[PDB]
């Protein structure tokens, strides 16, 4: 079995160009929003980064969130999550190769609580790779094969996937995905990216607020949103 | 249990032409409304080389005049496609696309197409599918002593038919069948990019009648375009 | 002068499936809507009496929030009278497809100046002289790719004049641009022609564009809102 | 009226943090380690045969798979970029953009960009900016007289910007603009493919070159397969057999 772990592996470089009469309290991402934000109306002269990109959202300018980019590794994913995940447009993603093979598996969130349900799921994907060999084997008599094989790979094989998106797009991924319309395994995902990405762009994401449902897990909502 | 893979047109478009604009073409729907938006650049409504809508859109489509195509689209409804096949379609980004929901508990499933002329393959796959299926219900009733199904639901294959609604332009149909037609695709794929071709060259000839279709030795089709 | 026109060119053709056990009271692009949302859990008996219409699956559809199904269906205006500096704007809409009045290739008069004789003579007067500063660029500059002189003289050509374009996009994408644009924030002439292409579209699928309603303001200019 | 030269300045590009727990490393930072990093993850080949992160770029390359390239991003701040050519430039997708606003006027004098084809040409020049001016002394007799139009209707804040929005109907094509540019590696090869070639007009031919450029100074293996070439014009191309 996989656990979920997310990595931030990129965030943006900000160049500030030394012939703007303007500076701010900020760095990288944050500080880029800022500098487009201003760009439009050339105001070099809400005069915190924070305050200027709580005034952004308010105002409802996200267009310029567009600039600044975050891209995380994710291993510890089942592949009928990543299925949800790259259904979302404005992300690049480069997913491991379903032609791959290290039994891997991610056990679903509700069932990470119990010994018999965990057995009974490993047993399962024991059988399905004893499967797969003997489909391999006749069907080779090869590249492509090895990929037609993996036919009997459950839902919860794990995969790894690196997801870039600018902060547009997160945002929009963490609305729709943090959701208690969201499926559980998704939903933790959103709040662990939700976590990494405040600690890089607190400014950008301080709308959102977790609640800890009493059903048992976390929910993430915005006005703005 | 068995899915066989069907694609049906079901959405084209309905070209109205502005009675105000002095222009007429040898054409309908689609391909019309490629030549007039193309004509829409230069004004170019009394038009010789390029005086047929067939002549016009191939001209287009030589000098790299893409973006025109994009006016146009077209959907299928496809069924007796496996999940894994569609996963793959999905990283196709300018279409839309609808898809038989998760939570949709039917056991059917699609055999991958160099398995379907072996009746061992074929066997050994569906008895996979039934214990897979034993197992979902097992998960299950224990998990109950949504949610409960989206968790038992981790036990289900890969071969697992779905369904999805497609709509794309047409400049993204030619890109994905240039892509997903060629000898280094997967054969599932590959076999859905060929029907669609198929179809396309059937509603839009002179868009799609560019691609040569050709078989392997290995008994796959394989679709080129210069 | 140029006054602003907007001519609906393309919709949506729905073919519906035989074999599929489902029939609905519209065609086109609602139809299309309603098959691509009713795929996704394949409730082709209608079971549930307020959505058993048409109108009623896609009004319930938005209220739900599941959008991503208006993707399906498309519409595609030409659009004529609309000056060089509104369709800059407009065309900052992506999700959208665009063909444009070539750069090598009339004024239109601000709407807050249209009932003013004085300030559209101002403007039109300049248009001439602009217009002859052109001519004499053009000539000065070429003393084939002579046509590098057309692009350069126009250097001179202000916002006003207008341009033509065709502009495809689907339901999801054209509820987003009215949205945007026919509120107060935006500037009266892309404002007027969000709320044209609404009005076209309201007739086209009215249960899709039913929400956005329309008021009058102040100062005889209209705004819509969901 | 003055004139405005072309300014491309990068003001953004990806930083990379390697993950420590991976078993790989490379000769490279930011963006190229990024996208070789992506690439090498979809096999999860961390070890090498063994005897570049310039030759895993070129590997992916000539393998086709082009989609890893859209992790890594740059964001240029461009000025001296007349109107006609940002309206050129943001038909664009797969860009994000923002541009100073249609509304802003110069508040000392015009700012005009000469296009290419005349910034040799004294008199062709003057004529140019004798527009410029005209157009400016237009646009206040229109504003003013607008202003004045406007004085009785409600909200005398948005009269005034409903105002400047009308009267700048006669601003040229060759007014000056400024833009925020950012895109992905793919997005940028794109862009330069279509824009620095022959058929494309000259401002903006002129504008890719340059960020080509500076492009290839930050990723050389993303884009060493473009080649400038000067055509007996004197004006520069770029092509790729790619
Ligand atoms: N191991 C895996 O399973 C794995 C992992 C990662 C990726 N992938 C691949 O990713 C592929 C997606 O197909 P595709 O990208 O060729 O075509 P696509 O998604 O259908 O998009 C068509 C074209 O639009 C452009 N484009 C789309 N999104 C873009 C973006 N975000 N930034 C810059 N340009 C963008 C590219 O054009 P131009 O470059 O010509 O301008 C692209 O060729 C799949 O075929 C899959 O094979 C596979
Ligand atoms: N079985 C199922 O439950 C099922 C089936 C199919 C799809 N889906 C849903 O599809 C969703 C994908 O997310 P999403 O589309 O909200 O966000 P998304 O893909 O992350 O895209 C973000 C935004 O870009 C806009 N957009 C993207 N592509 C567009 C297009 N082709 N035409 C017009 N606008 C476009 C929309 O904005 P605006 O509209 O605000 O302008 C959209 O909200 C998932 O949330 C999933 O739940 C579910
Ligand atoms: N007369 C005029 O002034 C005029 C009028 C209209 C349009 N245009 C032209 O339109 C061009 C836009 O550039 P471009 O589209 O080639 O590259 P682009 O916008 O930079 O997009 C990159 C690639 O993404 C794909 N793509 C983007 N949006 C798509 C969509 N909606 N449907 C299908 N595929 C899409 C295409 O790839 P693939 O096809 O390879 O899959 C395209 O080559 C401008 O360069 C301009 O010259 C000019
Ligand atoms: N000076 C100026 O006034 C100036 C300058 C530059 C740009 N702009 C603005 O840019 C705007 C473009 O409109 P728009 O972006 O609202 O809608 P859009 O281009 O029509 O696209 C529709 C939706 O798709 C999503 N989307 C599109 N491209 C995206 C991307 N690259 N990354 C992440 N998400 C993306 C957003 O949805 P979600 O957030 O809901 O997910 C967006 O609301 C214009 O309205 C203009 O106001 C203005
Ligand atoms: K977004
Ligand atoms: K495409
Ligand atoms: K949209
Ligand atoms: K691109």
């Amino acid at each position: 079995t996989a656990p979920l772990r997310v990595q931030l592996i990129a965030k943006t470089d900000f160049l500030a160009p030394p012939d703007v009469p303007w500076t701010t309290d900020a760095d990288g991402g944050p500080a880029l929003v800022e500098f487009a934000g201003r760009a439009c109306y050339q105001s070099w002269s809400t005069a915190t980064n924070a305050g200027y990109l709580r005034h952004i959202m308010d105002v409802g300018h996200f267009s310029v969130l567009e600039h600044a980019s975050v891209s995380f590794y994710i291993t510890g994913i089942s592949r009928s999550c990543t299925h949800e995940l790259i259904r979302h447009r404005h992300f690049s993603y480069s997913q491991l190769s379903q032609r791959y093979v290290p039994s891997r598996v991610v056990v679903p969130p509700g069932m990470e609580d119990d010994a018999d349900l965990r057995h009974i799921l490993t047993e399962a994907a024991d059988a399905a790779r004893a499967t797969y060999s003997e489909l391999l084997a006749k069907l080779e008599a090869r590249k492509q094969a090895r990929q037609a094989a993996r036919a009997v790979m459950p839902n919860a094989t794990e995969t790894r996937i690196v997801v870039t998106g600018n902060y547009r797009a997160w945002r929009h991924f963490i609305a729709m995905r943090a959701s208690e319309h969201a499926d559980v395994e998704i939903r933790r995902l959103a709040i662990e990216c939700l976590r990494q990405l405040a600690a890089v762009a607190p400014a950008v994401f301080a709308d959102f607020e977790v609640t800890t449902l009493a059903d048992g897990t976390e929910v993430a909502t915005s006005p703005l949103a």
